[PDB]
């Protein structure tokens, strides 16, 4: 065709697998595998899949559906433009469907991908206010056909990397929910409902999506013990730190007790300091089958890592 969508040199705007919009500029159209390499703002260059990359409008593109490309209109379905970024898309061409002018709910309409961009945060969605009433309102619906899917066998993964509310990319294992009735899994990012940003790793939740409930997440916090402690601990700092072996002293009960209340430990919540040190220093030194220590003692080390890649057991 004479106009691709996508093209070398252009600035986009890419949803990672966390979710969220990172700006960047394509260096590379690969139309095979349906992908682009895209070098990010700390010049990092990652493949992204095409439907995950949204470019800005062209001067002359108000006539333009950005989703479908289309000038036309018929009685029924019309050009709606967003009041943010001031793209235009036909009523049946956004989802949900976009209203006429004037047939809104708020004070006025903003599309799925500006109020995803204004409302998702690390940590967790607002959850207060217009774009945290607009984005509740959007999740009710998903931007990508659930049941056409192609899942791995363990329902962690699919072959199209559409998840979420979002219909990002994402890794099951890395701040995701996984929802208890459609087996979806959904960003913390894109979610409204946590009081604290979740653990890598951490599955010691029961979640329920917008969708499934047809309005409100709800969400609750597992029981934790101290062996799950431990071993989400140092799941999280693998996983944050893209290393093996932590200290303890410097490391591991540092960031426990620097974490502490986020850790939503329940009722392992007022141990004391010194008890705190030592039972979670037993978990580790005990269960050699999850734990593997070392010891460098000319620099007072006591080292801890993990022995399997996969995230702790619910149990
Ligand atoms: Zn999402
Ligand atoms: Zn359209
Ligand atoms: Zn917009
Ligand atoms: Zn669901």
């Amino acid at each position: 065709g004479p106009r691709p969508r996508l093209w070398e040199g252009q600035d986009v705007l890419a949803r990672w697998t966390d979710g969220l919009l990172y700006l960047g500029t394509i260096k590379k159209v690969d139309s095979a595998r349906e992908v682009c390499l895209v070098q990010f703002e700390d010049d990092s260059q990652f493949l992204v899949l095409w439907k995950d990359i949204s470019p800005a409008a062209l001067p002359g593109e108000e006539l333009l559906c950005c989703v479908c490309r289309s000038e036309t209109v018929v009685p029924g379905n019309r050009l709606v433009s967003c009041e943010k970024c001031r793209h235009a898309y036909h009523q049946d061409c956004h989802v949900p469907r976009a209203p006429a002018p004037g047939e809104g709910e708020g004070t006025s309409w903003v599309c799925r991908q500006c109020v995803f961009a204004i409302a998702t945060k690390r940590g967790g969605a607002l959850k207060k206010g217009p774009y945290a009433r607009a984005m509740l309102g959007m999740k009710l619906s998903l931007p990508y056909g659930l049941k056409g899917l192609d899942w791995d066998a363990g329902h962690l993964s699919n072959r199209q990397q559409s998840y979420c509310y979002c219909g990002g990319p994402g890794e099951w294992n890395l701040k995701m929910l996984q929802c208890r009735s459609c087996l979806q899994w959904f960003h913390e990012a894109c979610t409204q409902c946590l009081s604290k940003p979740l653990l890598y790793g951490d599955r010691f939740y029961e979640f329920e999506c917008c969708v499934c409930r047809g309005g409100p997440e709800k969400v609750r916090r597992l029981q934790l013990r101290w062996v799950d402690v431990a071993h989400l601990v140092l799941y999280h700092l693998s996983v944050c730190c893209k290393k093996k072996y932590f200290d303890f002293d410097r490391e591991i009960l540092p960031f426990t007790s620097e974490n502490w209340d986020s850790l939503l430990l329940g009722e392992l919540s007022d141990t004391p300091k010194g008890e705190r040190s030592s039972r979670l220093l037993s978990a580790l030194n005990s269960h050699k089958d999850r734990f593997i220590s070392g010891r460098e003692i000319k620099k007072r080390k006591c080292l801890f890592g993990l022995h399997a890649r996969m995230p702790p057991p619910v149990e």
